[PDB]
């Protein structure tokens, strides 16, 4: 009947997914795609290593097949990432320290200005936090300081004053001292008057293994004054895949759909893509897999009934 999609959007919320251009072609998989989702994340198309190849060149080529697609099936997009110490352009190294924060500022002026007006949302800075709370010791963190996060945010702004920011992260679902230092940091900016208006909580979970205080750490951020979103969620599992793994599965994702339901700015959800046959958990978790609520062979699981039971 209705699309999760559809389900979201009578609640006020998207349900989207990630994508990215290789997929494509598949027909089977972008009419799913076009027709299930009321909103669209660019996987891998948006990130540095593609959009600004060599220094001061850019490249949206490749990102704008994306937001065209979902354009044209009126599909919300997020826009991801502009800061991240992955999938980084060798030549980032190699600009001498004292320049680093002038190229950081230039590479999100630049995208941020090209897609102004088209997205929704920006993950502008990404997993900047180690387990412990402490500052991950990225090229970024090490040559500009502590404050390149906030730097980015103002960037941002400045190129598009419209559009929300987000700052996007794993491991940051439950109450604990990684999610403490991303509340401390959004309190900090807060006062300060820097500039962002979301977190994004990856959700990249497993199975059986639900952080209980989900719930209660996105209404903490949303007393803070911002937006929270679950950006790229999927619940793994070692394989092989069986019924009481993919129930224990199903039951994890109603929880997840419910626990945003509940806070009134939890603004929807995004799965990293939605059929097994494209997750990147395989690749990344040796052993696991079979994360996503459409299997390999586009099959729904129990955890899509879940998902619109959740819904509604
Ligand atoms: O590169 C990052 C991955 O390493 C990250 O995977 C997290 C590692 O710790 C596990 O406990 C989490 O479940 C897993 O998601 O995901 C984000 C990616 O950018
Ligand atoms: O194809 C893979 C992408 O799907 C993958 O996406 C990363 C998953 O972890 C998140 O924390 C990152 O933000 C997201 O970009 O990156 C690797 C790529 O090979
Ligand atoms: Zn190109
Ligand atoms: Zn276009
Ligand atoms: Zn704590
Ligand atoms: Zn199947
Ligand atoms: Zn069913």
């Amino acid at each position: 009947t209705a699309t999760l999609g559809e389900l979201a959007e009578a609640k006020g919320r998207y349900f989207g997914s990630a994508t990215d251009n290789p997929e494509l072609p598949d027909t089977q998989y972008t009419q799913i795609l076009g027709s299930e989702f009321s909103q669209i994340t660019v996987g891998n198309t948006m990130k540095w290593q593609y959009t600004e190849p060599s220094r001061g060149r850019f490249d949206y080529t490749a990102a704008e097949e994306i937001v065209d697609l979902a354009e044209s099936n009126g599909q919300s997009v997020r826009g991801h990432t502009l800061v991240w110490h992955n999938q980084l352009p060798s030549w980032v190294d190699d600009v001498p320290a004292g320049e680093l924060l002038g190229v950081m500022r230039d590479h999100i002026t630049h995208e941020v200005d090209h897609f102004k007006g088209r997205l929704i949302h920006w993950d502008v800075v990404n997993e900047a936090f180690e387990e412990d709370g402490s500052r991950r010791q990225s090229v970024f963190q090490q040559k500009i300081g502590d404050s390149y996060i906030a730097e980015a945010f103002k960037a941002a702004r400045a190129a598009d004053p419209d559009v929300k920011l987000y700052y996007n992260d794993y491991n940051i679902e439950g109450i604990g001292p990684k999610s403490d230092a991303v509340y401390e940091m959004v309190k900090s900016f807060k006062a300060q008057g820097i500039p962002i208006d979301g977190v994004g909580m990856q959700a990249h979970l497993i199975a059986g293994q639900v952080p209980a205080s989900l719930q209660e750490n996105i209404r903490r951020f949303a007393d803070l004054g911002v937006d929270v979103a679950l950006t790229e969620l999927d619940i793994r599992m070692t394989l092989p895949r069986t019924a009481a793994k993919d129930a224990q599965q199903a039951t994890d994702y109603g929880a997840v759909v419910e626990a945003c339901l509940v806070v009134s700015r939890c603004v929807g959800i995004t799965v990293w893509d939605y059929t097994d046959k494209y997750s990147w958990v395989p690749s990344v978790f040796p052993g696991q897999g079979a994360a996503l609520p459409w299997d390999e062979d586009f099959a729904k699981k129990p955890a899509y009934h879940a998902i619109a039971a959740a819904l509604n």
